[PDB]
RNA sequence: CUUAAAGAGUCAACCCUUUGCUUAUCUUCCCUAUUUAAAUGUUAGCAGCCGCAUAGGCU
């Protein structure tokens, strides 16, 4: 693990639980919110042109950190400060508002500008929960186009694409 | 003051060749239709032409 984490910090080195990369690939906005991360929550991963080194079985950094709270046992801190501090040096905040939706909300006596950006856990728990447990009403999408590995490593890993729900009500006869 | 802002999805096609549905069969017995109505409304133009008839008249 140490050599490819060192390769990651020598690379671009960004981990995130929230992004706008899924809305448009020209996003480059990245924030790791802290209080929403629970034991089964999942996190995606970006480095430039989705590069990396395998762990001698074709295994990159993602399923490593994703597999059953692997990240948690370094985040809670039972693996020592030596790995935990180098992990914490990667989760930085990167701000960008270009080519993103920018909407308003009525707050108390006034309006507030805010940018909707996507969630990390929702896509991966969607691919692993509407699929395995027999929900038979969904749309399968692939982002991006013929080269989907431009966004993230989550984008890179599965090429079947994520799943949304159908929002089609039954209609009047 | 909207996941606000925005975008050509276009094209082409031989499905088709062949076929034994056959063999019989008990529907079957019993019954109160019935009793009283205004056809209202025809109050609708016909054998007709005296008639350029699509304007106006007479038996």
């Amino acid at each position: 693990i140490k050599e490819m984490i060192e390769d990651f910090i020598s690379k671009g080195g960004l981990i995130f639980t929230h992004s706008g990369r899924y809305t448009n690939t020209n996003n480059s906005c990245f924030i790791f919110n802290k209080n929403d991360i629970g034991v089964d929550t999942k996190v995606d991963m970006y480095t430039p042109k989705s590069a990396g080194i395998k762990n001698e079985e074709g295994e990159n950094l993602w399923q490593v950190l994703n597999k059953a709270n692997m990240f948690y046992r370094i985040y809670s801190g039972e693996l020592g400060e030596e790995l935990q501090y180098l992990l914490k040096s990667c989760c930085t905040a990167k701000e960008d508002v270009t080519t993103l939706p920018q909407i308003y909300f009525k707050n108390g006596e006034g309006y507030d500008i805010l940018v909707p950006i996507g969630n990390a856990h929702n896509l991966i728990s969607g691919t692993e929960y509407l699929w395995e447990h027999k929900y038979y009403n969904t749309f399968t999408q692939k982002l991006g186009g013929s080269n989907p590995q431009n966004c993230t490593h989550a984008c890179n890993k599965m090429r079947g694409g994520f799943k949304q729900f159908n929002c089609t009500p039954p209609q009047v006869e």
